[PDB]
């Protein structure tokens, strides 16, 4: 399950060209369908993002400004501010794991919305096992999207 190495966060973004759902959260607040899409190119370190969820039954989407160094992402939106790393990358890119950064740490699964590549979306699984051992994971997809 040797994925992309060494992690980068824009190459594990498909160069900021597709889609990524949240499949696996450790984070009981994670939002129903939560879904980054990119709003245009990157610009100098930074890459402009709409994130799309759904509240009960209305969809919601903010406008959020990543800011890439390497395998780390800073995301902001006005005062807001949310740290992760990409630990893992799988080998085309077609999934990550990612650890929040903050008090208590929780980590996350995202995948391109298409179908395919299925042995790189186990290893992706397989990782956030190792990553998060012993906690316990929501499924923010499967919230009828
Ligand atoms: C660029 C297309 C999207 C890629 C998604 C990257 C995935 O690694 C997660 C990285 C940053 C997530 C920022 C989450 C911001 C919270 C959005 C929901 C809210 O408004 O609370």
């Amino acid at each position: 399950c040797t994925g992309s190495e060494p992690v980068d966060a824009f190459q594990a973004f498909s160069e900021g060209k597709e889609a990524y759902v949240l499949v696996r959260s450790t984070d009981p607040k994670a939002r129903d369908c939560l879904k980054g899409e990119p709003a245009g190119e990157k610009q100098d370190n930074t890459l402009p993002v709409m994130m799309t969820f759904k509240q009960g039954t209305d969809w919601a989407s903010t406008d959020w400004t990543f800011t890439l160094d390497g395998a780390k992402v800073t995301a902001t939106l006005g005062q807001l501010t949310q740290n992760r790393e990409v630990v893992y990358d799988s080998q085309s890119h077609h999934c990550h794991v990612d650890k929040v950064e903050k008090e208590v740490p929780d980590y996350e699964m995202w995948m391109l919305d298409a179908g395919g590549l299925e042995v790189e979306v186990e290893c992706c699984r397989q990782k956030l096992e190792e990553l998060a051992s012993g906690r316990n994971q929501m499924y923010p997809h499967l919230k009828d999207c």
